[PDB]
């Protein structure tokens, strides 16, 4: 009965066309056509982004939703964007990621962009059953979008559950995916998790219309059932209003090379 479920339930009203006028309408991406061309070839050492992840994970960084310090452990790494972004920057010490990698799941990608050295990858491993490890910035970008709220809401209490247990070992910073923001038992596991580790969810522009995800990060704090509520109006409004006009801007483009001595 929140506006996001009734956005939800309008979007899955939408026939193929719709949802793909809705989907890229008023939003923003960045041009993916280089760095796929240089993936393709097998280059390794031009900076390239391994997926778009890197882009959304430096949105937040760059304006303090999240702090990238220390030692980094990333949940659910897939191909590595977040990874490579993290082991880029100064402040960081290690980085830790671990992914399924198997069964159609994304294996970690292997390129050379600035701190490649510093990241220990780890497939085959399911996060939910992984025993926490105690680190300075939890990552989680985990959240399979699916056609029944019902289905995005158990899955986004799922990786809350998993998230908390990590968050409970000491974290000083963190960002995690909430594929369903909208759902009524995800709202007020945030407003728990608020009361407990603070933080608050934000909605990154990156993201596409056809999911309602936003992220949990501790560098803002505000009222969750307000801001998901924002989001919620402004995904209905562009569906009421489609245009399907996209904005390009460029991809991240990291140093390259061993961080070492
Ligand atoms: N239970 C689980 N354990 C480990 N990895 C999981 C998982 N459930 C989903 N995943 C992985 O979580 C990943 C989410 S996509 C992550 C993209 C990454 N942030 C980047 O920047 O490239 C997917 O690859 C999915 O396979």
């Amino acid at each position: 009965k929140t506006l996001g479920e009734v956005w939800k339930r309008e979007l899955n009203l939408l026939d193929k066309r719709q949802f793909e006028l809705y989907k890229r309408t008023d939003i923003v991406e960045v041009d993916r056509d280089t760095a796929r061309r240089h993936l393709a070839e097998g280059k390794v050492d031009t900076g390239v982004a391994v997926s778009r992840g890197t882009a959304k994970l430096r949105w937040f960084h760059e304006r303090g939703y999240v702090k990238l310090e220390g030692r980094v452990i990333d949940l659910g790494c897939g191909r590595g964007g977040w990874c490579y972004y993290a082991a880029a920057q100064k402040e960081v010490s290690g980085v830790k990621g671990f992914t399924l990698g198997r069964d159609g799941h994304e294996k970690p990608m292997n390129v050379q962009s600035l701190g490649w050295n510093i990241i220990t990858f780890k497939d085959k491993t399911d996060i939910h059953r992984l025993e926490p490890v105690k680190c300075d910035t939890l990552l989680c970008d985990i959240g399979e979008s699916s056609s029944s709220s019902v289905t995005e809401g158990e899955r986004t209490v799922r990786v809350l559950d998993t998230v908390e247990k990590w968050l409970a070992c000491g974290v000083d910073n963190f960002c995690v995916k909430v594929l369903a923001p909208y759902m009524p038992d995800v709202l007020e596991k945030l407003e728990l998790l608020q009361r407990r580790f603070g933080g608050t969810v934000i909605r990154n522009p990156l993201s596409r219309n056809s999911t309602h995800e936003m992220y949990y990060v501790s560098g803002a704090r505000s009222n969750v059932t307000f801001t998901v509520n924002q989001t919620s109006r402004l995904l209905m409004r562009r569906m009421r209003r489609p245009t399907g006009k996209v904005t390009l801007e460029a991809d991240v483009i990291l140093p390259i090379g061993t961080r070492s001595v």
